[PDB]
């Protein structure tokens, strides 16, 4: 049984190292968005809300975690504030991650109405609502769902606490049924599962749109071959009618549709050879115009998929960092006779959850050019 | 390719956290030995030499590691000093660990001559020799075994280095054949293997001595039973002669040997019943005296085994922390075409080796009462 200040010196130093990084990296995220007008869009306002939560993890949650780990004497409700504040930040993070996923789904599924649906001032209103909701969720124990009515009086007397005070220990004041059913299952697990569903729908929408672009491109080229190897005017007409509906479906295009109409008129006059010659002109338009549109549309979809993968990595890292702590609480709660969860593992799980506040600035720097470039310029300046 | 200052900010913060802990813990080790005269013995003078090396890891090696990781412009030999200084500390640690193992072997194998062989002033002389040898081993590259004759001129010109300067990078100035054959195989691996051999001999010596104590105890009790179930004076004499040689072998004992002689005289006179009655008196002496010696001797051996296990854990942790770095160097050296050792893994291996400077104060606190108690009193004061 080595002096408690030794093992806790490792814990405290690790916590403070994480706080330094959480503050530095996320201040840099906010700074980049403030300076670069190319980074000022709705998606990045939620990115700023998420970085603000991570800055408060370093400034407030980590000092609070170090404090409550001592078990210092405190009035139960004051204790309950420094125990639960991290839950407010985690909840705010969940709401920002969920909003980012929904923003990306609107952008890929209905890009025509994105600008009119997703407004900068509406994003600020959603963020405000989400922060107020997060306070209500994270601080629900202070509203009455707590163990303040059944204080551990033996622990309070041992530590020489005053009347009306308890030894401030997280597990003594925050109910385990709140942590597992309310915080984990309802407020963390359900939103993360919803996020997963949204990301699946984003990638499936992108996969289908790319297939539809290639399907229309193939239909155009295949029907040109059908016209070349046709012997009757009815066969030329059949392929041209299918090409015309496909050209409007994919909507340079004025020349294309006009040239299809020119050949269709010749086909209807029974001039097969003349219709096939008119259809050959379509190849020049396809090369000079249509292929450029196809390649630009494909490149736009790939950029959207790349941005959605970056956002999903951010969400995936939140799940990876927070799940161990939640899972440990599930074992403590659901298996009361399980000899499990040593204190070193509980501190490792807490340290891992705090680590999530360090990782997002790295993901933006490694995956997003505009962020990476702005970070270089801020470090230079 | 995120800005280099970001990933290196994680590395630097982790290195500085380790330096804080290496200094704090090992200052506490030195403080305890200085204050408590129960901790002032030869074994703990080597413990202080090992803690002094760990304090210099925090004060000098870690700031040097951070510095050379930038690749700053430097005169090749100056570069070679801040590259190799950590090797001096690692070598000094190896010598202290080896001395601690040899000290414990002398204590268990020849406890009668330990005080006369192992002197405090001789320990200070060995430590002095070991530190001078460590400087020669660790700084052998500065004596000429270096890549200063073949500077990477393209790297020096790129960084705008002056004439006579190189980009200070460990792998550019310290030869890989020095690191693998000389530093690893000869100066690290051979001494660690020697340490393992010494620890095996310590535990085998302890195991044999405990078996010899129980063998003499069993021989005493079994021969008492032989005397009780004897019918002739020759049988009583045979068991008493074996008991007498065993009593001197285990050397209260004056009473025991005298009572054996009393019964032996009766046996030689052909007085069987009288000899068996005289031998029954041995039981009172065995209970009042001999069993107390047996239990104290057994308890002393168990304390020595416990102390040797603690010292072996210290050595085992050095091997566990330093081996990954050495093994990575072996892959780089022996397999030049092996696409291996990413830079994040090289930093993880360096961070793990530095971590070894933090762990020893914890092992003493968790395993050694006199250290643990002194640490409490230093923290109280
Ligand atoms: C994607 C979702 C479903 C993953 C979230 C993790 C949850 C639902 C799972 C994963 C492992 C599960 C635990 C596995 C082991 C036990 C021990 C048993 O005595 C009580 C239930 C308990 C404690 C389970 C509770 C629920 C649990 C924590
Ligand atoms: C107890 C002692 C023997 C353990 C010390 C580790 C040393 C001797 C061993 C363990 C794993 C070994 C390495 C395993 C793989 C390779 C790849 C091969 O292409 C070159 C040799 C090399 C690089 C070996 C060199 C020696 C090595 C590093
Ligand atoms: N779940 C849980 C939990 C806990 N069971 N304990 C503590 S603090 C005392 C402690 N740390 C290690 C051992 N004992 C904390 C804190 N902060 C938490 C916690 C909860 C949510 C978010 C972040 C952390
Ligand atoms: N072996 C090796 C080694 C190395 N190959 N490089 C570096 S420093 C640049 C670096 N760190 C990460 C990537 N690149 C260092 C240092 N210090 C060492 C080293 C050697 C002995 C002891 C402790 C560390
Ligand atoms: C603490 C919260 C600070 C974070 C909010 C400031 C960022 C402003 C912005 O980038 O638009
Ligand atoms: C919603 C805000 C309601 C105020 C809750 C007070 C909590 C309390 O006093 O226990
Ligand atoms: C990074 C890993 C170090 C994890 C820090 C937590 C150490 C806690 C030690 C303890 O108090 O039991
Ligand atoms: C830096 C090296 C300092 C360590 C040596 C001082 C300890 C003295 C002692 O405990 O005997
Ligand atoms: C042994 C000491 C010898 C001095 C070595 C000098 C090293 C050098 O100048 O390269
Ligand atoms: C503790 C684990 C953290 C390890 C610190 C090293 C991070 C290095 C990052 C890098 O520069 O590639
Ligand atoms: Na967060
Ligand atoms: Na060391």
């Amino acid at each position: 049984g080595a002096p408690p200040i030794m093992g806790s010196s490792v814990y405290i130093t690790v916590e403070l190292a994480i706080a330094v990084l959480a503050i530095l990296g996320n201040v840099l995220v906010c700074w980049a968005v403030w300076l670069n007008s190319n980074l000022q869009n709705v998606t990045n306002y939620f990115v700023v809300s998420l970085a603000a939560a991570d800055i408060l993890v370093g400034v407030l949650a980590i000092p609070f975690a170090i404090t409550i780990s001592t078990g210092f004497c405190a009035a139960c409700h004051g204790c309950l504030f420094i125990a639960c504040f991290v839950l407010v930040l985690a909840q705010s993070s969940i709401f920002s991650l969920l909003a980012i996923a929904i923003d990306r789904y609107i952008a890929i599924a209905i890009p025509l109405r994105y600008n009119g649906l997703v407004t900068g001032t509406r994003a600020a209103g959603i963020i405000a609502i989400c922060w107020v909701l997060s306070f209500a969720i994270g601080l629900t124990p202070m509203l009455g769902w707590n163990n303040c009515g059944q204080p551990k009086e033996g622990k309070a007397h041992s530590q020489g606490c005053g009347e009306g005070q308890v030894a401030c220990l997280f597990e003594d004041v925050v109910p385990m049924n709140y942590m597992v059913y309310f915080n984990f299952f309802a407020c963390v697990l359900v939103p993360l599962l919803l996020m997963l569903g949204v990301y699946l729908r984003i990638f499936a929408a992108a996969r289908r749109q790319l297939a539809d672009l290639e399907d229309n491109w193939e239909t155009l080229n295949d029907n040109l071959k059908v016209i070349e190897k046709a012997d009757n005017a009815a066969q030329v007409k059949d392929a041209l009618t299918k090409m015309r509906a496909a050209a409007l479906d994919a909507q340079g295009f004025d020349i294309l549709v006009g040239q299809i109409d020119d050949a269709l008129k010749l086909a209807n006059e029974g001039k097969v050879k003349e219709a096939q010659a008119a259809a050959e002109q379509l190849k020049t338009t396809r090369n000079a115009y249509i292929q450029k549109y196809l390649e630009r549309a494909r490149s736009t979809l790939q950029k959207e998929v790349h941005a959605a993968k970056s956002a999903a990595i951010i969400a995936g890292l939140f799940a990876l960092c927070w799940l161990p702590l939640h899972i440990i609480n599930c074992f403590t709660f659901f298996c009361p006779d399980c000899s499990h969860a040593p204190l070193w593992l509980m501190y490792l799980a807490i340290v891992l959850a705090h680590t999530n506040s360090v990782v997002n600035p790295f993901i933006y720097a490694y995956r997003i050019r505009e962020f990476r470039q702005t970070f270089r310029k801020i470090i230079r300046s």
